[PDB]
């Protein structure tokens, strides 16, 4: 990559300030921003969040739906110290694309609405004056990036989105924004290992930097005291007695890269991280040489008025409930979270499946589009992998959720998007992704690429829901024993699984939307899930319930969730709770 | 103050950090942290989000309903650059009182839980090295400081916090924090005040600095043009054809203060304020010479999950829904608000009753001690918010006893010393309960326009009663006509428990219908007196509370749900505020 991933920090020679508050914003329906002087301040803006989705603060329906080019301004003062250091603009991320302006001069543009964007400022930041920094920004969906779709027009070349994923098409800058200044020569990223030797470990460590000094590794533990301490941009830290990161039961080390000159010191990066395995043997998930069964649930960032902003307290709550439901694991479906997130899953001891946006690939891998729509997906892999490979947490990533996968052309697509992965991950962790019911099991192609097999699978709500229950639960048997009979001796999780249920909504006997139904659904999904033995996990859909595009189908959204939205238990959230005890 | 109030900025002479994001927090339900030397760091914390309020994270009631000590850690690093400054941890609110420490040494404490505290660390700060904070929190209730209640032990030692109030005592770093650096000689305070004259207008100034070098104020229009300037820590700055701060259609202008010596400027402060005049005549508030007639909502710091959190989210939810509504005015029920709401209700136009924490106060030795925490909470919300055009009224109390000659006193000596404290000496006023009886009531005459919270159709003659409701009501305001005050009345409060999706035909009390219908009574009363001069309704959103019989999560007055979306009676409001 161009620029460095790594989560931005504050010591003797990185400097941080955030950038979030209130911006300004303005609409730009006839695509005149560029044309118009934009980029050096916007002309009728209003107010806007940072960090936040625009769409749910408005009252009118043409604002919260807006789809096209929309920008963001604010201004913000360098301190003069900050002279000639390497000055970036760091944007958690820019959702779905757009280009970065700073003092009038157009800086870098990004395609993909989940990871971070940087922009060099170096040349034009103005250091002991104000700056301003103006974002354009566009929230179309295609199929050339990811999460795919279309736009719509409507009457006056009004746009709208028209996703091909079961998710609300929020947008606009909805995680935090800063400026930070490196020294000249800095290290740029690392990659950390782990090997288990009887109480001892290994931390196998690779460094980058920007130029050619000495690199010093240092390896401190939770009390700050150190505990190994190597040489060179490649080594081993060798950690007598180490503390491993157990599920939820972690402990952090941390790691602490300095660039020497003398005599003295030019850089340093600190990152806590956790000395932890993950391995597939035969279909088993091993954690630090044991067993794990996964219990948890696919998650979204969503929740009211902000939409998909970043909040700590979001953070908190979902934790707490987490672990009260005896949960150990999420999937971030779909599409990688804010960094925050894996930083506090470290602490807590969660496992994450990391999923980069690849959802809305099957109609309704032929199109001219797909050599382009590979490059892009390759290219968010490539960013999402090298953002978040040092975080214990992650113990997987999961490359696709739904698509087509029984062609020949569809396994030449995801042989290369794994290809691609591979090379990235220096821990070389499971990968996965998660597959729909139409990838039958006489005719996917695709499962072979995977170390585990993710099923998404909702037999008894859109298969034989209701009074067919008994039928559906035949049925998802017939279809695992398919899967049983192909011996594939590989771990089965099902990432996927659900009803919608209405809070309140109670029949007896139950009924589909009740919340007894969503009871007995799970129940029946358990009683098949514990008749395989190959099955390693459970990630119910979903945690809570949130926001899609308005239609007949979603009542305010989607109601699979055991939480509500505004995070509180329905009467299955127990059902769970007592399971995974 | 020993401190300044000034919200903190960023330019060549101030220099500010800041310290949000996930602290270190421990509950002390033993009492034992300072013997156990945790102000030098936590010994088994939990992460806690600032700013937020801790109790609606947890998923056990006792964490949640906590009542005691509490403590938050955090560790910043510091730029060797700012050594030779002053340098201050500045927290927008600490609920409800607390100790600040900073490198293992006791700062400073304050009581008060929605104002700013300013702890100067100039003294222990190490630049270009990590620092640490820890803050030693309490969230106890009792009748000496402000919004009052009582603390009960239960059998087993445990806290339980009893509110005099009707809102749950939400609390911790509800608001952002800071690390900042100031000049050694810098600007503490400033005080504007606008005349009219024709077309042009007149801003007097004072200013307070921490040093005796001149001081020069700039003024500038929204475009960054200068358009007048003087020197002195007292003037006036004339202004040519001013473009005044409207109702619904504000124009900020910037102050631009300045201390300069021999060799150039020390310090720089700027504050975007609005030209603009208020003042009771008779019966009517005048803004800028013309008479407004107030339209809004008592609102709340209230946000699921977060609590009373600040979020600049929840200000731009917010203000959509105002406009929408028609509005042009809230209330800062119960306490002050953090200064974001203020600096956004100046870009907007709104206008703010600024209500200082004078609740709980209705059925001692301490009422001499409740006297001065009152005015010391009163002193600080005027210092910190009398520069906001927005604010145009100060509340200083919500529903006390008034009818003693014993409470005239007490809240002369409130009303006397706000008026010492605002520089503009903007109207003054209190909300009053319906047990202020005409006949009885001795503190009305204190206030400058009469706020009264009234629930006929409510908590009086509700529900099959409401005709008696609203004849009661009429008879409460031919006694007040009779008495031909000439003061303009405001309803602060009105409105009914309401939970959405009750529907009946024909109405019940808490159905969504029978909101709509009380709300048309209470308009058709309003509109039978001409000295009636504004309505705020009771509540903007339904927001939480203690636990009770009386409240089903919460209180449910609100026109929109917690959520921010509209019940039926929302629409009532806009069509009549149009
Ligand atoms: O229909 C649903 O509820 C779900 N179907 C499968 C998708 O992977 C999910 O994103 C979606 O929400
Ligand atoms: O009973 C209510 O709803 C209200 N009564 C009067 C108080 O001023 C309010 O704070 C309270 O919420």
């Amino acid at each position: 990559l161009e620029y460095s991933e790594l989560y931005p920090i504050q010591n003797e020679y990185r400097m941080m300030q955030s950038l979030d508050g209130m911006w300004k914003f303005q609409f730009d329906p006839e695509e005149i921003g560029k044309k118009s002087g934009w980029e050096n301040g916007l002309p009728a803006p209003v107010s806007m969040p940072v960090p936040s989705s625009f769409a749910d603060f408005f009252t009118d329906h043409k604002e919260r739906d807006y789809c096209g080019d929309f920008w963001y301004e604010t201004e913000f003062y360098l301190p003069a110290e900050w002279r000639n250091k390497k000055i970036w603009l760091r944007f958690g991320s820019i959702t779905h694309r757009g280009t970065v302006y700073c003092n009038g001069m157009e800086i870098t543009s990004h395609e993909g609405g989940f990871l971070p964007v940087l922009a060099d400022i170096s040349t034009v930041a103005k250091p002991g004056q104000v700056n301003q920094v103006v974002v354009k920004i566009n929230n179309e969906l295609n199929e050339t990036s990811l999460p795919c779709g279309a736009t719509k027009i409507l009457n006056n070349g009004r746009k709208l989105a028209k996703p091909y994923f079961d998710f609300f098409n929020y947008s606009g800058l909805q995680r935090s924004v800063w400026v930070i200044a490196l020294p000249e020569e800095s290290v740029k990223d690392y990659s950390v290992d782990y090997e288990l030797c009887g109480t001892d470990a290994l931390v196998k460590y690779e460094v980058v930097t920007t130029g050619e000094h000495p690199v010093i590794v240092r390896l401190l533990d939770a009390e700050g005291e150190l505990v190994a301490e190597t040489e060179g941009k490649e080594g081993i830290l060798q950690v007598a007695n180490a503390r491993l990161w157990e599920v939820r039961n972690a402990y952090l080390y941390q790691i602490v890269i300095l660039i020497t000159d003398g005599n003295g010191v030019l850089d340093e990066y600190r990152e806590k991280i956790g000395i932890r395995t993950v391995r597939i043997e035969g279909t088993k998930i091993l954690l630090n040489d044991r067993p794990v069964y996964l219990k948890g649930f696919g998650k979204h960032e969503d929740f009211p008025i902000l939409g998909r902003g970043f909040h700590w307290g979001i953070v908190k709550r979902d934790f707490e409930c987490l672990k009260w439901t005896n949960a150990n694991c999420f999937r971030t479906s779909h599409y990688p979270y804010a960094e925050e997130w894996y930083q506090f899953a470290d602490e807590e001891g969660f496992l994450i499946i990391d999923e980069v946006p690849a959802v809305g690939m099957m109609r309704s891998f032929e199109a001219l589009t797909v050599p382009e729509l590979l490059k892009s997906h390759i290219a968010d892999t490539e960013e999402m992998i090298t953002r978040d490979k040092n975080h214990p947490s992650v113990i997987a990533w999961s490359l696709f959720n739904e698509p087509e996968t029984i062609t020949d052309y569809a396994y030449e697509y995801f042989k290369e998007v794994f290809a691609a992965a591979e090379t990235y991950d220096f821990q070389s962790r499971p990968m996965t992704g998660a597959f729909e019911k139409n990838s039958k099991p006489e005719l996917c192609k695709c499962y072979p690429l995977c170390d585990f097999i993710c099923l998404n699978r909702y037999y008894g709500w859109y298969i034989s829901g209701g009074p067919e229950i008994e039928e559906a639960e035949e049925l998802f048997r017939d279809e695992m024993d398919r899967w049983k009979a192909k011996e594939l001796n590989v771990p089965f999780v099902f990432t996927e699984f659900g009803t919608d249920t209405m809070a309140g909504l109670h029949k007896l006997p139950s009924i589909m939307w009740s919340e007894e139904y969503q009871k007995e659904y799970l129940e029946m999904n358990f009683r098949v899930f514990d008749s395989y033995e190959f099955v390693q996990g459970e990630l119910a859909w979903n945690f809570a319930d949130f926001q899609t595009t308005e239609g007949i189908m979603r009542v305010d959204g989607n109601h699979k969730g055991v939480f509500t939205r505004d995070r509180q238990p329905k009467a299955a959230a127990v059902v769970f709770k007592d399971r995974w005890e």
